[PDB]
């Protein structure tokens, strides 16, 4: 039995016996390099009080299937479209949410729009990006983190 | 203001004005690779309903600094110690959480232990790792995820 101490907007607080256990709409988060930089996108974030470096990323909402999802927050977050490619999907933190992560790669993007305004587009190199967190600058969310490991794993 | 719902063990739950929030303790992962295999571990997640695949990993205890939290959980972990060296941190999820993880690198691993028994301790080729993720055999935690990507960015 999973008991229910409180059912939000955007997670569900359970006990399952010993656990505590965040329920949370799946998620997904899209890779993208134009000219050598990698597509970043930085919010206010309250839970953290800050704005870490993320990649473009969005809640699957009803009816969408992830790669859905996907081109729908590309397009809101930056205005741009492009070729998705799924790469990849992990669970944020498996000791306490059920949060998934779908990561896509896009290619070839154009703009469609000209877009949510409390997001800013940070265009970055990913080389620059990563020194600029080993020197204490920004801070990366795993969305981030994983665009630039992936950059240079495979797309150098 | 924040709120507070619920105060647990390894997470509160807040609201802060529309925004959900869960406060979690701050985490440690350690990347460690042997002769090609990258160090995974695998328990039962109840918050997933399966075990993915992680690389040890453990919440920061009261006293202890990421460095200390990270020889522990390794040892506790896997009966391993090795040389530490600290990477980057990520915000797992910072739309609903404040957890960040710090992410090290151990080398020169050598067996202090013959460990915590329900982790079960899985040595793995990284590229293999991707591999069977890719064909739907297992799923990864971000940890795990971060892992096989840093090791194919920076450990070939
Ligand atoms: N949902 C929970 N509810 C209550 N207690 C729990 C829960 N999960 C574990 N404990 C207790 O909490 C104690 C301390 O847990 P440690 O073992 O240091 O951490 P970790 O490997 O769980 O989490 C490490 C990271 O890996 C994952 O990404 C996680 O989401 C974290 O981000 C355990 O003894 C449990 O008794
Ligand atoms: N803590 C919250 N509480 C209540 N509502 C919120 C919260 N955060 C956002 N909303 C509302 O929820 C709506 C839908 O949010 P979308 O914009 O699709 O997602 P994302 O970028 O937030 O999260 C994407 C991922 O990136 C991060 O890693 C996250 O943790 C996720 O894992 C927003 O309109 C807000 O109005
Ligand atoms: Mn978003
Ligand atoms: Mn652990």
């Amino acid at each position: 039995e999973r008991t229910y101490l409180y059912r939000g907007r955007i997670l569900n607080l359970a006990l399952e016996g010993r656990y505590e256990i965040v329920e949370h709409k799946p998620a997904v988060a899209v890779i993208a390099l134009r000219e050598g930089r990698m597509l970043f996108v930085r919010q206010m974030r309250p839970a953290v009080g800050l704005a870490p470096l993320e990649i473009p990323a969005g809640l699957i909402e009803p009816g969408e299937d992830p790669l859905e999802a996907a081109r729908r927050e590309l397009a809101e977050e930056t205005g741009l479209s492009g070729d998705l490619t799924y790469l990849f999907s992990y669970f944020v933190s498996p000791g306490f949410t059920d949060e998934k992560t779908h990561v896509f790669l896009a290619e070839n993007l154009k703009e469609v729009e000209a877009e949510d305004e409390a997001i800013e587009v940070v265009w970055m190199r990913p080389e620059e990006a990563l020194e600029r967190h080993q020197r204490g600058e920004v801070e990366f969310s795993a969305t981030g983190l994983v665009g630039v490991l992936y950059y240079h794993a495979f797309l150098r």
